[PDB]
């Protein structure tokens, strides 16, 4: 149209979307048929010249807008220059300003992140310039320093070559920067993260040796010009871990988790006016559900509930005693209770979604809107007594986007 | 063309043709997902008043073929006269009249067709009362008492719904104007504060304002606001011995019944609009049994309804300093405990979220096996606490809208003129 109003049923306060406009690709929704709720609605579909040229523009126009420099001089020699580039080069090389700026716009721009609020001190680490799997390492060590800070988590994000011909792609091949490993027992049971099963196995099929625990940190699998990726030890004294006990549960502790203090998404893709950053790993800090709900209560995942609950001595004969619900609770006080003791930056998350409905209603009232997929900024626990639950939110896809890709062991031609 | 929903706990992809029926917009478009608007489309199927015949007829002959076409008719004898009765009906009197069938068949497959119930499993299990005679507000009161009476059946709830006079000019509305049959009045306080449910704050002074005397309590039942063929609405009290209500109490916590606390048995959803081949039955009360974190997570905690969770934090003795002490999921879970435990104690039926959605998971999976798919607002279908640990969380779901469906409409006090 040319405005859609967004309410919040609960504070009645009415926000009005003119940004969705600027929206230019598609969310998987049609006319007649919402797919919200679908979580992912070749490697030689790098873009042709003629593709090329109009999102650079869009980018360039896009940036020197941000900068109040639109139509001047320096803005019209840009777009020469970056055309030139196309023209010649198949494609072009971003300034370190458009790369940051272009990096913490596709912050600003992820739909499904309730921690935007930060967006603009997003530290970027150009690692354009590197070359081998061991300069990826070598950048990555420094980011996790950089980012874990001693526990006072600052959020950051290294940028690795773009993508040429999808032949020559740089990847870090772990999903993050710092998970746990998982494996699978003869008995069908798990050790350590199931999520993690095929990674690890991939990893001992490198070469890894594994400890063989319950929470050994993978190595990192790094792939660089499209080589066959190669297998780096991240240094223990970079991986900051927090023992989860509880407040008042004694016994928690003797459950024997611990979980890394830094989220650091690895497996996404960075795209910037048509160009694709295949690596780049970015980092922030922890949502607590998403240790205490996700990590650790999936049913997929450590799976403690059942562990937690019979501690607590709940009746787990029937669903209606809420016997997981009350072990959920336990189970993410625990996790708030022990980043905070070890002074570990963390936000739970009812301070997390208030802080987003305040940035929510700045982008409104200084962008003209602010995408938010409502499927995932809600926390997976205690949905409604948080602020977000109520707010209506509009979801499209503006870019520069961190977007998914295929896993690169589906894709990757071994040498 | 084809598309596939994965669960991402148990790796069930299901495969749904059923949306190429859809006939209205949801409000999404290829760049823009409405998925979280409450209202997202005023796309309906007819346009503001009586329509011409090249507007309804073409409405009555999908839903009459669609009803033919689900009884191994279609083009049948039956099928080809109804057709031609209904055309001569529109041709007559500008509508046309449903079969008890007919009528039976979409009441069900409105609810069929509710994308935001997870309760849906039940669907064809569903008494439909035919008050389509009614013809004054006395007349719908005497209709809801039976029906609540029925629904409620001493504890062992029955999913019901009583259909009164589809809508004709607009101007002869037959509404419920309470959204509930049965709510508790909200009073706006001398200081400010709110006492009752401050949700039913504007309705309960349309109440007084038409001459109710309100006791002035935590859990006044709100008397019935029945408007028959548009004429201003009367006020009606049901009577309290139909009105079934639970005590709630803690199987642990001895104080908890010490906060006086209950609520209502039956949830009947009394303000929506049932639409069927065209037909638009605008006083529709359906009910069915709650699920407890309706009452437990929505009403009893939502900020603007009766927020009792520092009420019950105080109680619990919680750290109630900062939020991550995570004060307030804990006295949510503590109060879900109990009106589940209060509900089944008193033998009244109750779902709770973690085997309503199960049952809903096993719902789809019959839809998309029977039907060719089943449309779902994931955004409504999950539970409003600990969604993650219920599998419909990690259920893809497609929303569609089908027809035979549940419409919202305008509560009437902003559209009814006085007499
Ligand atoms: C600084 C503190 C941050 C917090 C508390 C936070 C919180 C979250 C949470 C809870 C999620 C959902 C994760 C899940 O449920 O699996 C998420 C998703 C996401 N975050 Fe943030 N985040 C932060 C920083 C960042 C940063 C620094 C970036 C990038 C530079 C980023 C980009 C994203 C993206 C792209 C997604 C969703 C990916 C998708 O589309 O599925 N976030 N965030
Ligand atoms: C029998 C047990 C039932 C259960 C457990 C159940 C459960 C629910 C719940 C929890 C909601 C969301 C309500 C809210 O969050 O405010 C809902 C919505 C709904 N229910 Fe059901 N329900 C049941 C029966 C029925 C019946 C009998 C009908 C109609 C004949 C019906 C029609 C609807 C509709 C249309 C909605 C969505 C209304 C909207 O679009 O806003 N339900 N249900
Ligand atoms: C259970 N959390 C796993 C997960 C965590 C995060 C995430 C990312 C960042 C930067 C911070 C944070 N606090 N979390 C992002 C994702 C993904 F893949 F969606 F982007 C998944
Ligand atoms: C939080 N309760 C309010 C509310 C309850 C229900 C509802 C309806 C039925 C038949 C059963 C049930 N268990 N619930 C339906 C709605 C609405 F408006 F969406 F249709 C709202
Ligand atoms: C099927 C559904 O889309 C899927 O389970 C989503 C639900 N919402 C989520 N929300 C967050 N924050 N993270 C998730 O992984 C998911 N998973
Ligand atoms: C903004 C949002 O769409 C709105 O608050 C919805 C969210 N999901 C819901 N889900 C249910 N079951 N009931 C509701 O009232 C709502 N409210
Ligand atoms: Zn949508």
């Amino acid at each position: 149209p040319r405005f859609l109003k967004v309410k919040n049923w609960e504070t009645e306060v009415v926000l009005t979307d003119t940004l969705h406009l600027k929206s230019t690709l598609e969310t998987g929704c049609t006319e007649y048929i919402c797919m919200g709720s679908i979580m992912h609605p070749r490697p030689e579909d790098v873009a042709t010249k003629d593709q090329l040229f109009p999102l650079a523009k869009e980018f360039i126009d896009q940036y020197y807008s941000s900068i109040k420099r639109f139509g001047s001089k320096a803005h019209m020699e840009r777009l020469e220059e970056v055309n030139k580039e196309i023209d010649t080069t198949s494609t072009y090389q971003l300034k370190d300003t458009e790369l940051i700026y272009g990096a913490k716009h596709a912050w600003r721009n992820a739909s499904r992140c309730v921690g935007r609020i930060q967006w603009s001190k997003l530290q970027v680490f150009d690692a354009r310039d590197c070359t081998t799997a061991h300069g990826m390492f070598n950048y990555i060590c420094n980011h996790v320093k950089y980012a874990t800070n001693k526990g006072n988590l600052r959020s950051a994000i290294t940028i690795f070559p773009q993508r040429t011909d999808g032949k020559h792609d740089f990847r870090v091949w772990n999903s993050q920067l710092i998970r746990y490993a998982g494996y699978k027992q003869p008995d069908g049971s798990t050790l350590g993260d199931p999520a993690n099963v095929q990674f690890t196995e991939i990893c001992i099929q490198q070469g890894w040796k594994p400890p063989r625990g319950r929470f050994d940190v993978l190595p990192l699998l790094l792939q660089a010009n499209g080589n066959d990726p190669e297998l780096f030890q991240i240094p223990p004294e970079l991986v900051l871990e927090v023992p989860i006990r509880h407040p008042k549960f004694e016994w928690f502790k003797d459950l024997g988790l611990k979980w890394y203090g830094l989220p650091a998404v690895s497996n996404m893709l960075l795209e910037i006016g048509g160009l694709e950053f295949s690596a780049c790993p970015f980092s922030g800090w922890y949502m607590g559900t998403e240790i205490g709900v996700r990590d650790y209560c999936d049913n997929s995942r450590y799976n403690i509930l059942e562990e937690v609950a019979k501690k607590m001595n709940l009746d787990m004969r029937k669903t209606s005693s809420l016997w997981k619900d009350q072990a959920l609770v336990e189970i993410n006080i625990a996790v708030l209770y022990s980043f905070q003791s070890d002074k570990v930056t963390i936000v739970d998350h009812h301070s997390a979604t208030e802080s987003f409905i305040k940035h929510m209603e700045n982008e409104y009232r200084c962008r003209g809107g602010c995408p938010a997929d409502w499927v995932w900024i809600v926390p997976p626990m205690s949905g409604s007594i948080t602020p977000v639950f109520h707010q209506e939110m509009l979801n499209y896809r503006l870019t520069p986007s961190f977007e998914y890709q295929p896993d690169p062991w589906n894709t990757h031609v071994w040498k």
